[PDB]
């Protein structure tokens, strides 16, 4: 994330911390993770970054942790 600047950074980081709260939970499936990626690349689109997903079309388990998912969600300058 070298490349991004403290605000792309900061609502990057809001979002993954918020996502690996909701699935603390519960599972979190493929066509609800899709909703998601428009939602926050919507806002995301307002600071000139995406969110990429890398595993597209897939669901999220319940449990899964940051680090996890910043693998999976990365973030890219538009």
């Amino acid at each position: 994330t070298f490349k991004m600047n403290t605000a792309q950074k900061a609502h990057y980081e809001k979002f993954i911390n918020a996502l690996e709260n909701e699935l603390k939970t519960r599972h979190i499936p493929a066509g609800a993770v899709i909703d998601m990626l428009a939602e926050i690349n919507t806002e995301a689109l307002a600071l000139d970054y995406q969110i990429v997903d890398k595993k597209p079309g897939t669901s999220i388990a319940q449990g899964t942790k940051a680090a996890a998912l910043r693998k999976r969600f990365i973030p890219k300058k538009i």
